């Protein structure tokens, strides 16, 4: 099974037990899926148990049980959020179906829900694509971003499909046409970035180290808490190589989920900003 195969038979799910029971399919009910999980993908073994508990140092669990008959579920309920707790069930659901054969039980921290990639062998990453196709099916998904994208936008994303706001931003950058970046920082230095594919391609992408903000950057200043629309100024502040009169728009919110700092940049779609070719 892949992360998107896998999802795909889940969405169906999803779809047939909403409309017998008369109700919306989002948010995802991914405790009910879990325990049905072995009898929809033909399985021995379930996940038995799906619980929540105040856990220090990671944030969601999978333990086989005795003779690995059966799976706990675990999931953090301690100073966190629905759509925090909702993604790590649906990112330990990932690890049932993909990975469980390779260990005797997973444990997995926030970092590990705010990484993915396209890295098919770092399974946390995986385990996150997974989530994202099952939480946020990109057929319904792109049906709330059409004419405009915004921090406004993104969140109602997020209230839809019951999922933190940096989540709701994470799926639009899987898939967006656009070029654009997101970049979550604390106390004025850079802790991740993570860019859509047109951005990548274009040079804009950030490694993390811990890196200062760009002096300049509305991210810097403490005392702008947020601007949800995208203030324009110019590409070079965030992206030196970029030419001089290139704009972009840098949006601003606190993500409460996180408690950090998310900076949505937003360049034209002709921007390139590698260096130059020496
Ligand atoms: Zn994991």
């Amino acid at each position: 099974w892949t992360p998107q195969r896998a999802a795909n038979r889940l969405v169906k799910v999803v779809e047939a037990v909403s409309v017998a029971h008369g109700i919306d399919r989002f948010p995802v009910d991914v405790p009910q899926l879990a325990l049905e999980c072995a009898h929809i993908f033909k399985w021995p073994d379930p996940i038995t148990k799906v619980q929540a508990a105040a856990i220090k140092g990671f944030d969601g669990a999978l333990f086989a049980g005795e003779s690995r008959k059966e799976w706990l579920l675990l999931y953090n309920d301690a100073v966190t959020s629905p759509g925090r707790m909702r993604f790590t069930q649906a990112h330990e659901l990932g690890h049932y179906i993909l990975h469980r054969m390779q260990r005797e039980s997973f444990q997995c921290s926030d970092a590990d829900m705010l990484n993915w990639s396209q890295d098919e062998r770092d399974i946390e990453a995986q385990a996150d694509l997974f989530a994202s196709y099952l939480l946020m099916p990109l057929d319904d998904y792109r049906k709330q971003v059409t004419t405009d994208v915004d921090m406004d936008i993104l969140g109602a994303c997020a209230e839809r499909y019951g999922v933190s706001l940096t989540a709701a931003v994470l799926k639009w950058l899987q898939y967006t046409d656009e070029k654009a970046v997101l970049v979550m920082s604390n106390d004025g230095f850079i802790n991740w970035a993570w860019s859509s594919e047109p951005a990548a391609r274009a040079g804009a992408f950030f490694r993390t180290n811990v890196i200062p903000l760009p002096e300049g950057s509305l991210a810097a200043n403490p005392e702008i808490l947020h601007d949800r629309h995208g203030t324009k100024i110019p590409a070079t502040v965030w992206f030196p190589h970029a030419d001089p009169h290139i704009p972009l728009r840098e949006m601003k919110i606190h993500a409460a989920q996180y408690d950090a700092t998310l900076s949505l940049l937003w360049l034209p779609r002709s921007a390139e900003v590698w260096p130059p070719r020496e």
